[PDB]
């Protein structure tokens, strides 16, 4: 299955696209849907079973999500995405505008098309967050190799593949230097692999095309979402941009965000 219901309803459906990962710093769509209008039915995107995302490009990710919606027979009233998930949200919304008589609304939250920079920064934060499970040695070497990779590999797909190599090697080193359990380590390295696969495929989406009709919801974190862009570039990229004085990591749990989103969906 490619979708998980996270809030019930009678009615048109809301899809929410994100990489589900307990332990990340950022609030999640569960935090937003808790604060939306009751009766809003919401499904959250599931990743392919661990390992089966090997061999999937962006087209395959989107078709997998889209075919399950087609099979369900349900109509989609809105597609939400957060961060890199906004890329896939936009593509699904464009495809549903073509397959449905009436187009869904598209709302993207701090939308990002992954770059070598965002990939590398997220890699560093994953490693730091897991320094205790990996041990100081495997974590130190992972950062050293990842920095070297970021210095030498200029493209997103290639950097992602190398960072996954590095992280996999760190997990395997932790099982033989820091006493990390072997099945927890396979899960850890497989989950990071799935995350990078998702990010690299998200980067392949034509985000200029698919965000042209999006309403963007923006935090105040200057490195997040549309915030690094020139003002004229932001206005050209999306149809509308609402701003909120909250951190990126709090955006989806903020009551003001939820109030505005409920009105966008009404
Ligand atoms: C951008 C995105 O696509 N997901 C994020 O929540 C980042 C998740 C990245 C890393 C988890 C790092 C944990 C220490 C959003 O920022």
């Amino acid at each position: 299955r490619a979708w998980r219901p996270i809030a019930g309803g009678p009615g048109p459906l809301v899809l929410a696209v994100d990489f589900a990962a307990t332990g990340r710093p950022e609030a999640a769509f569960a935090d937003l849907v808790a604060r939306l209008d009751p009766g809003t039915e919401v499904w959250e995107s599931l990743q392919p079973p661990l390992g089966t995302e090997t061999g999937m490009v962006a087209e395959d990710y989107v078709t997998r999500w889209e075919e399950e919606v087609r099979a369900s027979g349900r109509r989609i009233g809105a597609v939400l995405g957060f961060c890199a998930g906004s890329a896939f949200a936009g593509e699904l919304a464009v495809r549903l505008a073509r397959s449905q008589p009436r187009s869904p609304r598209l709302v993207v939250f701090d939308p990002e098309s992954p770059t070598t920079s965002t990939l590398y920064y997220q890699f560093r934060k994953v490693v730091e967050s897991l320094a205790g499970v990996l041990g100081e040695q495997a974590a130190r070497e992972a950062l050293a190799e990842g920095t070297a990779a970021a210095d030498r590999i200029g493209d997103v797909e290639g950097l992602g593949a190398e960072l996954v190599r590095v992280f996999t090697a760190a997990g395997r080193a932790a099982c033989a230097a820091a006493d990390l359990d072997d099945e927890f380590a396979d899960e850890l390295t497989a989950t990071y692999r799935s995350f990078v696969s998702y990010l690299v495929a998200a980067a392949a989406v034509d985000h200029v095309k698919c965000w042209s009709g999006a309403v963007a919801v923006s935090s105040a974190t200057p490195t997040s979402g549309l915030n690094p862009l020139d003002p004229a570039a932001r206005a050209a990229l999306v149809e509308r941009e609402l701003t909120f004085d909250v951190h990126h990591a709090d955006l989806l749990r903020d009551p003001g965000v939820a109030r505005a989103v409920a009105r966008l969906l009404a």
